[PDB]
């Protein structure tokens, strides 16, 4: 029994932890594994939904009331002119991507993705028979897209340009210029922009801008959800919406609807929790952002005062992506294993985020300053020796 | 101009207009018990809420919580006598996701999957979505919709990658006997292909007991799928699981592919897995009270349908569907019949040809509503039938 | 910075000619069975066509002709197609083109918006693919069945047709398979076209190049459906280098009036096809077809011979071609991972050049194409080396 | 069944001829329709090629011996440093253009063309999804390009500047000053010049200068053929070559080659005739130019002695482009039809050559003086009366 070709093409610390060694894990982008939880009013709504009997299959498009709530939130934030019929509730951004790529992709079709890349995008495009094509982002510009690289990498087989902003793994925040220019290129070639907006409100200085706000003709597919901004990773709930005044995506939307129907629906009670998060008080976020900004400032400061390491200052999300300027290691994979075994600190090897990630590593600044301080002291010691 | 995926566009799957005009319609078309007088049991609800309050709101292992995988192992030993380990078990976002993972990991373009006829539509669309060909094997109404073994023998080709068994069955309510299951295993063994067993309706039986092919296999690798949607009345929780009866690891590459796919999609819902632990390890008392109401509703609709001239049906042995035959009438097909019943009798059925060619000349109805609603629906339908 | 669409234009069939030139540089002689050009072998356009060509030049017929083609040529086509195909057309239904190649550029150019589909056979003829894609169209390949000597799979056409399909291309007789389509498939293709209200495009360049069976044009068979027929001098008249052909419309209700007007505008900006060659064309079309009898005898013996030699080699099986001058054998067993690898190894060792089957799309994978254009003497030499190579492998 | 968008965008005397009225046709630029034929040695090579069996498909690049002959001829006339590999044989200048526009144009890309314009440029740029942008040429300067207008009209979407020299419809001959200034602009904006040189040797006073001779850095694509200078319009044969020391066209050449391969090849025997024309005696041309100059001088003299009409003296090709100074007509179209119905003389209306051609007409001076005399006598009489 041989597995499918498509499925096969889809691409240590436990041995330490089983001995009783505590490794500082800076590899995991899940805020809920640290001092973060979904706000009380979201927990209450979820639990009230269950008890009140909202345990049935919902409409495949998602609950009308949640779709209404998404409209108002996106109008307030992004000024986009959308209706509930422009919105689809999904099982997180993960399922958004699945539906979108499933509906867009024929064999050998291409999607432009940033490099350094977010690995689930690469696996998903490959699985749906497509070819993911990394466009360059520039470290010296705090990981802004290289628009000439986007221009060069477009072929007539390109079915979309994906924008992940704010960015994982770099923490970049794309400005109006970058976005306007990506939209112009996409408009020339008559293709949609997919905008991953999960880290939305998770910015440190200066607001996020959605390409949905800026487009005139170019259709944008915006994806968002509760995982990061609402600290509800294990609840698997999200959405997508279309900014498409000229109705250029009507065939694609119809394809998305067929795929959504056959899969039945996302979680029902979680969608009451989502209504609560979207229409509720944002005080919880103010407080989390404060401590997260402190943690950003701290790890940035610590990493830059270590000789042989440099890094940008992340403007969004909760990742920092340092460069290993000098050292004995053949590659970043070997480097990360060195730090694991000898400093008991776990990063992610940069090259796991594609070719533009090589010679880098990714760290999360989700742990409290005390944990970061210990991590950075050890890592500073490790680097001085090497 | 922006073209959709050829294969997405190929995924196939009015009463609302009547209700707009103030006309009240009885819906016998939706297989969702929670839309009626059925709820997930209290100890599962409490566990779900408790997981949330207690902070279990993070991404879990992509394979599923180790506690849930252990609870599944024990539950399947209890019911099916199978010896499996937690590492043979994968938690999924319902059976829907299980099917996506299995077909996604198994199918190359043009590979075949033998599925029952009448068919359950998700199987068809998913198999076609991955470039596969769904090949329908006959089931025999005269025999209460048991598989036609001879027909499975003839429909099998060198391109066939699995035989799907949906038992108890949607849309017919059939419960397959040891003989049919034993014979499907002999065929799968002969051609060296796995069996996929959909056991979502498991414990939802009236007379007779459900037997898993997993219990019966010797050499044949069996992939079993189940979950919370039906037996636990938690359709909206989107939680299920699959496991492998495969001591020789014949499906090792397939299993390895499933794991890669499971990894990229992160994990299914976290808190719902605690509710799952409470349902799997808990007593099944809640279900006894529910099966009583369902059996009397089964008995009632079956009686009512058979005493209507021009309509006949088998007696469902599992699930909550009945699949009657339209013997005589003016309609050109079962679609026309179902729209006509809707317009006039204000009862909503699903047309049999929606379940592929073996469902033609039939309609599916759920007997999920209380007797008072079923009585109302059957009175109007009977009047309608007299008239035509 | 070049056009994205121009840079994506593929032509894998020729993506094998470079390795062969390298061997010849080393003084190693190669037998070329990869090029469908009869004039490279012992075939020439008949004497009466040559003479008319030369006569046209000397008599001063060296100006721009009307963009639709010379009226005398359009009239000769009308009568020729009446005789062969029983079809009823006037000179205004005919357009002279710079070969079939240009007919295809005009038709696809005039018919296809980006995102439109065209149903084309698989294995496919590469220009169809390349031209459809250049215009933003999707070439959707329908199955043809080796077991039935490469006749269209009608069920597959029913499965692959959509509301976005603008036409069904029929290449008959067929390149690369040599298939000749029966009245059954032709009739059922017209039935599908009629149901979706789309035209049939019929490539009939190998028209009269048949061994047994009759070529039947879908133009002959149609009731309600518009048929665009393409033909020319290149193959049946052995004038590949003259670059002359034509198209015509079997469309009495003018369902294609808009498409036809568009073709005429495109024809107008390009000025015209070659003038003197059109007098040669008239000599071919109005003349006796005796010249073809002698050539067909040679081609039938070469067809018979290579089919015979190919099938007596273990690891190789093939259908018997009913038209054109190609054979498309299956590579049943061997060490190779794909047909490209197979084709290069044959070239290197047996010093015989085939075209890899996957250069004709996915339905061609595990196969290769050969021409039986060379004399028996050369084919014997070629098949001996290839048989030694296969035995060795 | 609808025709394509691109093919949609592509934009009388017979009724008189049917009565038996002989209109004098001064509207068609085909010299073979008058007292002109390709020289005998060209005819003989064509006919010999057919007899000797050169009737197969040639290489898509053209015959190596023809490419070698183009090289010698262009080295001798223009002093350019090219090899056979910088040369592509085409099905006339028309196919040169199709190949060059196909290979260059993404949707919305612009090509600068002269105004008054040669219409096929407009049609072909539009067909390939481009936008043709006319730059002004100046009547008082004998229709030399307006270099300020070129500077003004160029944008970041400009892909090439086309130069039609000697010019149709005006008969202008561009000089070194014009050419150097067009090259400077092209160099500044990093774009090639396309040079249409089909009327090359068809000059009356002073020699044609090719921008290929003048360039240092700027890539030039030169187009030429047998149609005009060798009076073989019906043979559909020509060529293009590249003057590009810095190899700035490497991608465009790849694209041209991809397009050339799939159309197979140009006519084979014509290429033997082309070798005979390019390397054979030019005696035939001396005699033809003599007669053409006499006809140029004649029509120029006649048109300038008709009150209400003015025109420049054409320095090249065989067209004259007179201004309709005064008269009752609303436009040049009305005028041309009036001249047809009442003088039985057929011109082309100037606005057929874009906006800068409004209020002009185009006449050919290919016919012998007796015919020109008769046409002018009728036209003089037509004008006096109106
Ligand atoms: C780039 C990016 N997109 C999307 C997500 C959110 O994923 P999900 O909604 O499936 O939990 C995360 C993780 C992320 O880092
Ligand atoms: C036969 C059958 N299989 C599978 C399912 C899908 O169930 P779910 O995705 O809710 O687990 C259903 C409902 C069903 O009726
Ligand atoms: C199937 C087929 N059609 C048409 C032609 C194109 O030939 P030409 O452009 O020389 O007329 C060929 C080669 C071919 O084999
Ligand atoms: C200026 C100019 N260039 C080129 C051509 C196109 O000529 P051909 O395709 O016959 O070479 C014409 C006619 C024209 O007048």
């Amino acid at each position: 029994i041989r597995a499918s070709k498509r499925a096969l093409s889809v691409e240590p610390a436990r041995e330490l932890e089983k001995k009783g060694i505590k490794v500082i894990r800076l590899n995991i982008g899940d805020p809920v594994k640290f001092d973060f939880q979904p706000p009380e009013h979201m927990k209450e709504a979820y639990c009230k939904a269950i008890k009140e009997g909202h345990n049935y299959y919902g409409d495949s498009e998602g609950l009308p009331e949640l779709r209404k709530a998404i409209v108002e939130r996106e109008k307030r934030k992004n000024g986009v002119d959308i209706t509930p019929d422009d919105v689809r509730v999904t099982a997180a951004v993960t399922e958004a991507l699945q539906l979108i790529f499933g509906a867009l992709l024929d064999p050998g079709d291409e999607i432009l993705v940033p490099g350094p890349s977010y690995p689930p995008y690469t696996g998903l495009v490959k699985f749906y028979g497509g070819k993911p094509v990394e466009y360059r982002t520039i470290e010296e510009e705090d990981w802004q897209p290289d628009i000439d690289d986007i221009r060069k990498k477009i072929t007539d087989r390109t079915k979309a340009i994906a924008v992940i902003n704010p960015n994982n793994p770099t923490g970049a925040l794309y400005d109006k210029k970058t976005l306007e220019e990506i939209l112009n290129i996409a408009g020339e070639y008559e293709i949609p922009v997919i905008s991953d907006e999960i880290y939305d409100l998770m910015t440190y200085e200066g607001e996020h801008i959605s390409p949905g706000s800026l487009t005139k003709d170019v259709p944008v597919i915006v994806m968002n959800g509760l995982s990061k901004v609402y600290f509800a990773t294990g609840w698997r709930l999200g959405y997508m919406y279309f900014v498409d005044p000229e109705n250029k995506l009507s065939e694609v939307r119809e394809a998305i609807d067929r795929l959504a129907r056959i899969r039945l629906c996302p979680n029902t009670p979680a969608q009451f929790a989502a209504i609560a998060g979207l229409t509720g008080p944002m005080d919880y976020l103010k407080e989390y952002m404060k401590k997260l900004k402190e943690r950003r400032d701290y790890i940035y400061k610590r990493l830059n005062e270590i000789p042989g390491i440099s890094t940008t200052k992340p403007q969004g999300a909760f990742y920092i992506f340092p460069k290993i300027e000098v050292g004995p290691w053949k590659n970043d994979k070997e480097f990360v294993l060195d730090v694991l075994h000898n400093a008991h600190v776990l990063f992610v090897h940069g090259s796991g985020f594609g070719e533009y990630g090589a010679g880098h590593f990714r760290a999360v600044f989700l742990p409290p300053i005390e944990i970061l301080e210990e991590a950075m002291d050890r890592f500073e010691k490790f680097m001085k020796e090497r």
